[PDB]
């Protein structure tokens, strides 16, 4: 039931203003272009716990306790729920859904594994107008704990050489003097970013937003696309500065060869899922702008096959073969060999399911804050190729695109 | 064209033997071969010809009628003209394509060379073998390729200080081997195509020139509106036993200098396809998968594309043309590079065979292929130079490669 229709650069100050007007209070925001979201409230919720061991249904009528043998059966029984089947679903997976999906043991961090909310509240910016329907930054030194760093990559390069996998991502957590505020974060961080999808979530006293550079996963009917971005220069300096980096990026050997091997990993992913002979690489290793980076980045498509949805794509695809590494499993089990604090929802999905499209956005460039932590994450996809040196450089050059933009 | 079909009992091991002994009987006449899976089409005689010589300035028709001088306004429109024919209409063509087409169409300067332009021709007689089974239509050289190896060097050398300085990014060096005779093309068909898995196989003779190979990949194919290129580029050898062959094929895979070798090759295929196709339709079907090759492998990757509808397979074979594995990058000056660096004509190499017919445009490029005129007898081979590129492996991979046609040359 559509309640208002109030007649687009007063989207962005709106939205804050929501986030601020009704803040304490739970909210979903996505921007999908054309379009913003905002949700508010929540009308149905399906929780899974930070180790996968209990699956919370929640709605007016009160909370059940639902088998979480399948945490993808769990999805699938939220989304064909009475109170949720036609609604649009705001979601969060973190990191070790994937040990969790896998059969590979993990150590659990503290945020949830897995959030769908239908929202009791929603506002939908797109043509100048909004629908509503019812029932001072902050300085960061992003050299700091380098050297540490520089020793995890050259412990993945030593793995890698001796042919314990071919590609992981190493990240880094940079913790925050303060507390942020996230409506501000949001204003003054879009300006600066050109994402394939911004969100900001704040669900159960923990809060995340960020510039997502590219999708795990989009469905539409039977169509899946996934957006693999790999190998990275800046774009810090002025446009013939940049241009060179563009040009100097498409025909480095390191970074191609990580492109590539990401995208024929992101192929055979799909192929899992899709009709023989669907799969179909539709963008071949172009430049993707993401603020204070650029990027090779392809898009790879196919037709799911008939005994296969959405959440079966999503549990192959997840998280981004760029994210985790190849082989995936292997690249999975190093990083929580090599990596000391707990991801969370840093390199998982956010989630907006809707009747025309399935679509997951990549978390990074994205900063996070709960009772007990606050902080940025970058990491660097480090093959037989790498330099610990210029992987530092490349998470410092991906963290100026969060890092200047959060206001205290 | 009076008709004929023939079941020959004739086991497998016999059915090649057949057909290059078939060829022996052809003599001293025009005749045209190309196999493209599961046939062998082989062509005698001259009904029609389209020829267009060497510099390009002159397009002639002939038939029964005569000859007849076309305007060589448009190379494509008088291919169109030729296909459009009464003469021509219903039947096989079989066509060579030179180097040098390229430069012509984009209006580079060139250095023609004696071999024409292009060719295409509808054979007095034709005969299809096809799995034992006929359908009629009537009315050991020993080659050193080390040899000279020292030159190539220099010029491999000449090509990465070029790239280096930024000339362009990729290209094409090739060495010619003069050879000591004459070769036999039957013989030389038959032990060569045995040794070798190639996409297609040619051999034609035609106004006393003549070419024999065994074709790694397809320039184009175009089946009503549907475009297919596959570029094949990046190597290593496939010389040796199965565990050594699928070493280097790992190898190939994850070599960082053969991947950009190879994607450098891929997009701007990706790019020339482009220009031809509606928007949205061309899409990699297979990204750089390793491909046998007789005595080596390479990357290869599938590209597809729908032509739009003001474009036709003469429109994608001139932007496809010849394959950027064969040129370089960008194509232009990497074809000026070649004119600048390469000392004997290509002629052929490098060039393009064709088989059309009714569904479909078929063109295999040439390379792993032998030359024979009236002045030169020759094999050649290249290696696509990049930035990384090293003269003594460059060298080392045109001998992998002749190693597809030195050894079975025969006289
Ligand atoms: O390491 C990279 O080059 C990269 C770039 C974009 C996203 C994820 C990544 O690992
Ligand atoms: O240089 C190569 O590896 C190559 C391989 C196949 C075809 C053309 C080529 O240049
Ligand atoms: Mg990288
Ligand atoms: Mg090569």
């Amino acid at each position: 039931k559509i309640s208002e229709f109030l007649h687009e650069e007063q989207w962005l100050p709106t939205i804050s203003g929501v986030l601020r007007q009704f803040a304490e209070e739970e909210c979903y925001v996505y921007e999908r272009p054309p379009c913003w979201y905002l949700g508010k409230g929540c009308q149905a919720r399906l929780h899974i716990n930070a180790d996968g061991t209990q699956a919370t249904f929640i709605d007016d009528a009160g909370e059940q306790k639902w088998a979480v043998d399948s945490i993808a059966d769990c999805a699938r029984r939220f989304m064909a729920h009475p109170q949720v089947k036609g609604r649009r679903v705001y979601g969060q997976v973190g990191f070790n859904f994937a040990a969790h999906a896998r059969g590979i043991a993990f150590n659990a961090g503290e945020w949830p594994l897995l959030t769908l909310t239908v929202p009791r509240e929603e506002l939908i910016f797109e043509k100048g107008n909004v629908t509503v329907y019812a029932d001072a930054p902050l300085a960061v030194d992003t050299a700091l704990n380098g050297e540490a760093y520089k020793q995890q990559v050259a412990r993945a390069v030593a793995e890698i050489r001796r042919g314990e996998y071919v590609k992981v991502i190493v990240s880094r957590a940079i913790p925050l003097p303060s507390r942020i505020d996230m409506p501000a974060t949001l204003l003054y961080g879009r300006q600066a970013n050109t994402p394939v999808r911004s969100f900001m979530f704040r669900q159960e006293g923990r809060e995340a937003l960020g510039f997502s550079p590219e999708l795990v996963m989009s469905v539409t009917g039977n169509k899946v696309v996934t957006e693999p971005l790999a190998g990275t220069r800046d774009r810090m300096g002025n446009p013939e500065h940049n241009k060179a980096k563009e040009a100097e990026l498409l025909h480095d050997s390191k970074e191609v060869l990580e492109h590539i091997l990401s995208v024929k990993e992101a192929i055979a992913e799909l192929e899992a899922v899709c009709l023989p002979g669907s799969v179909v690489v539709e963008d071949l290793m172009s430049v993707r702008q993401r603020g204070s980076v650029q990027h090779l980045g392809s898009g790879v498509s196919g037709q799911l096959a008939e005994n296969k949805d959405a959440w079966d794509a999503f549990t192959v695809l997840f998280p981004s073969i760029t994210a985790s590494g190849i082989p995936k499993n292997a690249a999975l089990n190093a990083i929580m060999q090599i990596e000391k604090t707990p991801r969370e929802l840093y390199s998982g999905a956010i989630l907006l399911l809707d009747d025309t499209r399935f679509d997951a956005a990549l978390v990074l460039r994205s900063v996070f804050q709960d009772s007990q932590r606050c902080w940025i994450q970058a990491g660097a996809g480090i093959i037989a190729q790498s330099t610990p040196e210029r992987e530092l450089t490349e998470t410092r050059e991906k963290l100026a695109s969060i890092a200047p933009y959060l206001m205290v």
